[PDB]
């Protein structure tokens, strides 16, 4: 099911940018599937072919994770901008007029495709957000692992495309936990 929601709620635009989340959850079955049995096989043989298919994973999982990171900063950024312009457009609009009710329906428009944009790439963080958790999950309920829940705290909970942390704040919070233990 979550295949279908994620598939269903992708931005078509947007599309390639997305978790190749069923190509995960096919890499998982082939991982299974192609699985040497130990008995028909040493210990050392099943150990090297899953460590073999550890480093595959979460090496798709890093270029995978690098891609949402990248769209998703150069999107905030474009956002951030966008913003900048529009309140700079509207302010010189508003000033002029103490006829240009056309000019105010091309800004009224503009910041319904501005908020619109905004929306659009919240669905993207969460459903990336929630593709990852799942995958993840999959991955340690299949392999038997804690793997990925480390990678998951590691890396995508950190993530620039997820979270947002201001230096200056990350400093006043450990100057807080310091002080105070």
């Amino acid at each position: 099911k979550f295949a279908e929601h994620l598939s269903a709620h992708i931005t078509p635009e947007w599309r390639k940018q997305y978790i190749q989340y069923e190509a995960f959850k096919d890499m998982l079955y082939s991982a299974q599937d192609q699985a040497p049995s130990v008995e028909v096989t040493d210990e050392d043989t099943v150990k090297r072919y899953f460590a073999k298919f550890e480093e595959k994973f979460f090496q798709t999982c890093e270029k995978e994770l690098a891609k949402i990171n990248t769209f998703y900063s150069e999107k905030l950024a474009e956002a951030q901008r966008r913003f900048a312009t529009l309140q700079n457009e509207l302010q010189s609009s508003l000033d002029a007029q103490k006829v240009q009710h056309r000019n105010i329906k091309d800004l009224k428009l503009a910041f319904s495709e501005f908020y619109l944009s905004l929306i659009l790439l919240q669905n993207y963080q969460n459903l990336n957000f929630t593709g990852f958790r799942k995958i993840l999950k999959k991955h340690d309920k299949i392999l038997e692992t804690s793997r990925g829940a480390d990678w998951r705290v590691a890396h995508v909970e950190v993530a620039p495309f997820y979270t947002c942390k201001k230096i200056n704040q990350l400093i006043s919070e450990t100057e807080a936990v310091v002080t105070n233990e």
